[PDB]
């Protein structure tokens, strides 16, 4: 049982800054608010709700020996740095996140949950799904040797070519724990594949794994960069896309009709494009796909909004370096995306986005996960960059 | 050769009591019934025939071991317990059972029929049918290691994904012997498994399932907690449910405009419910199912036996000790099941739900199976509990 | 607690029948032996101590389908006749025996030893060591499309073929729960294989198995029909012989200087004599083999009794049918060894063949295993087929 | 590194159907029952980056097996180990209960004994002799 004394809250529902309130912890969630038993002085700073990322891969990060390293380590070498990357994230005023793709993050889940380590409420989707060759493909780029030795990915590996297939891998994901699903619908920067934007799923295929996670309580996250496949998820029926770097007039008229979620990842973007002009940092075969690709998404994320498309928070911080996911606030801003917009983005349409109605707001019998900062993020959006007070769960882990 | 002199004989097929007759045995068969050679002094007892229990796991009971000894023992050792399971089975008064899951009831079943061993005449299901991460799969729980070692389970073991596999499967337990055929249409207790009543079949699926075991002469029995299983399991053509806990208003209109079956397996909620309280006992992931599902199954057979569903006899004794599977009839008889209509449940009903006309009930021409106690179980359904005549395919087993 | 009143007694360790006793039992234990409270009324009966087989097969039992039952059946079929096979056994007055073969009877004397059947008490050999081709093969006479796909055998098998091959196979044994060791020295006659009685072991081979078996305190028991085998085991330091067919004066010489053990068997021989008449019975590759080898072990058992060899008693049961033990008394006696000889060499003799100093003998503080008969054994010993009661470690299974 | 059965035996206590799929375990996954066994074990343990090296000479108390104190190595196996991590500058350290394998241990040549309960007078006469290490 606690108090927080804060001189500023600012109302996700209503995106509006109000003035001194008190907000009472009692059980892990928010028991009473006050405007106008231990006590914690933040009268000279502005109190928010907790931030949710939903997109991240806390089980890796990008850098120069990133595609030398899966042939030499094991899992167990990637859980010790993930350990400091969930610290890391949860630190920086992110008490949540949607984790789409890898398989170390469901073990970082329970291990988070059972209080060993420090970090986040993690949403992890497992391994992503993906068809012969695609984006998410384990075995590509492996050499003959390799290949005949592990034999050709099915279903259980997360890679389908027909509807039975596809029925089968979320029945696979969901025998292995997920939380939500992940599918690639197009070709990716980062693979070691040729394309980059093909389609590389149809429309029934989709709709078959829709359908089954629907089934089983899920939702459905699409990779999708070019304007084809980003079309075939839209029509199958997902609840989000990440990347659609190529989005066109028709898709945003699609998706406005369907509802669906969008997710820009403006950071990923830009590491990428900085990334592609040193020499040597990439393989010859990911270079041009991402020197091309990442100079795309600041205009699309900026038209997407003049739109009229739903925009949701999102950095894939795998790729970025972890714990500075609070840029993406800026980018978006600087994207014509007003602040007060880009906050709710990460507070209450995040939660919307989630599934889940326990969290994003600072409202009676909510979970009590409240950060704060000594400016305010309305007036000025650089402020998110100070975040000095952490709470998850009724836990206090920064003052 | 012989003639049993009873005081009293319950009519299974008019439900009534009425006073002394003799019955003559010749070739292991009904022979004569007079209303007024060996002889058995039975002017005492109440003779009723032999009962059946239309769900039990002979190769296996509950203990606070159950959840690690699948890694350490065999088979093999699980036989020589069963010994004595199917003895107390069949000392308590039932002559049939119709085995519901297990690799071990098959062989058990030969070695009764063969004479080696006592038992109860055993119609056995075999291995059960389940989707990817079922109630049924055999692999749920196991770590990376064993699961890589083992592969994936497919149509040989049980877990199907489409229809073709489907019919895979259904021959599948046709070549390995089987006598009825099972499959878990949603979630269980006592699996290792995150939920308990989602749908996990398809109606595809279910019907692929009903017409390949129509091809061969099969029933199909479904076990299913859940309502959206349930119905996809009715509409699809089953004969029986087995754990309707959730049954709506709806599926008791299908189920009564279908015809089929329900089989509510009180005594398996009781213990498991009982059994949640104790701490250890259950593995973390299934003790929140057991203690919220074990305590909605007497409600349901109230209601179902109100709403006039046809009900027949099972207890599920693999959960509970086996050899106590008279309490189910007090348990019936407590949820406002007249006495007459939960004997005849295990009598003549269970002798149409098996499929067979040869037996459930003393007439000319029918198997001779003949139990007898001291008591009249009409006026007093406490009486069923001491069974003191046992006589199977006229041999008498006790005396 | 019971007290038993003998109206004669037969002292196993001097070989007399001496007069009236009352032996009491407390514990599972002889308490106290008086010459002159539960009781038991045996005054008109000859107790002696519960008898000893050293070996048997109590897995297996020969019939005309012997050849062809173990490609379509599964141990845990032959489980539920084992259970009869051990009742019988156990029923006959054999309170204790030495299985010899077979990987079933560990898991028997599991179940004995937990109280889930009735039998007596087993030392269990399970798989038996062997060469590649030897009489122990497992896979002698397959086809080549089984062979390859099942491999060659190794040490984890029971095949050997060198030093630390044996002293891996004698480590294999003990990691799966042997209580004794068995090899085959020489060949057969119930294998499908070619040769009876050629050496198949070396004396290197044999030393090597014999000092791993010392390290893990094991005994080691040979199969040996032929001289060389014979000798090689001997050589090697055996703790007993099984078939020694063909023993001549020098391998007689070395079993007296070394005090190796001699278990004649003469009731498998007589068997296997009467069954190679029968046309269909064996494989035309076994008739031959046993139509030569039975007619000449009751001449060897005399030879060796007449010049001063160690000789214990052993039926090789497996063969001949289970509950049948008691008439290789008969045979000893008409071999010309004296009756009391023939009864201690199943009791004091044979408890020193085990290795065990707890059995053997009606004396204060050994277990209670204890049987009766009408008649006097010693002065004729056809007595020994009528046994009406009988003891092990205190409990009645006979009366 | 132990031997078929051995305290270290890594599938002790596995049911057939498992035991058969992971087959037999050998010098790579740590179970030795020769000479030239021993010196792949100890090369093996130097290819997964190990310093120093763990034997049990005789069985355990934990371990899902029968025997507690039995000697489950010989003399010249002990001695192959103990040659073979000379060669890689590599010290040995032996788990022992009874003591038959507590003196196989000591005359193979290995640095420290952990757990010797049974230790008897000749045991520690051994031990001073050549100077080993107990770790109780
Ligand atoms: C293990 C983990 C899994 C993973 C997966 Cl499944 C997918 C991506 C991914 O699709 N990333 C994007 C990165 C990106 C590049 C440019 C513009 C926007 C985003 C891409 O390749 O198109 C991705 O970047 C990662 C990743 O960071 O590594
Ligand atoms: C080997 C054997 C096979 C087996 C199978 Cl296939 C299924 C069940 C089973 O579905 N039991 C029910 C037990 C139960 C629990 C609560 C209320 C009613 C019934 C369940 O888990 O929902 C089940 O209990 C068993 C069992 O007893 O072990
Ligand atoms: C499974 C079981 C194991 C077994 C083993 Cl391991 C060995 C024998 C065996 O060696 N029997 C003897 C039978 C025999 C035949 C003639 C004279 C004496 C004995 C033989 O074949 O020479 C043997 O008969 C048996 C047996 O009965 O079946
Ligand atoms: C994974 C890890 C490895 C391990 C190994 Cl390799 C060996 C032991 C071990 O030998 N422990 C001792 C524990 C013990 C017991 C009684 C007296 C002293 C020590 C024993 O079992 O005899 C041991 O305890 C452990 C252990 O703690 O688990
Ligand atoms: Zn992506
Ligand atoms: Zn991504
Ligand atoms: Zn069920
Ligand atoms: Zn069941
Ligand atoms: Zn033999
Ligand atoms: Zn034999
Ligand atoms: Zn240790």
């Amino acid at each position: 049982p606690v108090a927080l004394h804060c001189g500023k809250l600012f109302d996700a529902r209503s995106g509006r800054v109000l003035g001194p309130h008190t907000v009472v912890v009692r059980d892990g969630r928010i028991d009473q608010l006050i405007s106008g038993l231990a006590a914690v002085d933040l009268r000279n700073r502005t109190c928010l709700p907790g931030w949710t990322d939903l997109h991240v891969h806390l089980g890796d990060e990008s850098s120069p020996q990133s595609y030398s390293e899966g042939f030499r380590l094991d899992p167990i070498d990637f859980a010790y740095r993930s350990v400091g990357y969930a610290e890391r994230t949860l630190l920086a005023g992110f008490t949540s996140v949607r984790d789409l793709g890898g398989e170390v993050s469901p073990h970082l889940r329970d291990a988070v949950n059972q209080g060993l380590v420090k970090g986040p409420r993690i949403f992890a989707a497992g391994k992503s799904i993906a068809t012969t060759g695609g984006h998410a493909d384990p075995t590509n780029g492996w050499n003959d040797q390799l290949s005949h030795l592990i034999g050709p990915p099915g279903p259980t590996e997360g890679v389908v070519n027909s509807v039975d297939e596809a029925r089968q891998a979320v029945r696979q994901r969901y025998k292995d724990g997920s939380d939500v699903i992940k599918i690639t619908a197009t070709g990716g920067v980062l693979s070691y594949a040729k394309s980059g934007d093909a389609p590389q799923f149809t429309v029934d295929e989709v709709k078959a794994i829709v359908d089954t996670a629907n089934d089983y309580g899920y939702k459905v996250a699409a990779h999708a960069h070019g304007t084809e496949g980003m079309k075939r998820a839209i029509l199958g029926g997902v609840t989000s896309i990440e990347h659609g770097t190529y989005m066109t007039d028709e898709v945003m008229r699609l998706m406005k009709q369907h509802g669906t979620w969008y997710v820009p990842t403006i950071s990923a973007g830009r590491f990428v494009a900085e990334k592609a002009k040193i020499d040597g940092y990439f393989p010859e075969v990911v270079r041009p796909k991402a020197a091309r690709i990442g100079a795309q998404i600041q205009d699309t994320a900026a038209k997407a909004y003049r739109n009229g498309v739903k925009i949701a928070f999102g950095t894939n911080m795998g790729v970025g370096p972890h714990g500075d996911n609070a840029r993406e606030f800026i980018y978006m801003v600087e994207a014509g995306i007003p602040a007060a917009t880009a906050l709710q983005s990460a507070t209450v349409l995040a939660a919307e986005v989630l599934g889940v109605d326990d969290q994003g707001a600072i409202e009676t019998g909510k979970r009590a996960d409240i950060i704060a900062m000594p400016g305010d993020p309305v007036a000025d959006i650089n402020a998110v960059l100070n975040v000095d007070f952490v709470m998850k769960d009724g836990e206090i882990f920064r003052q």
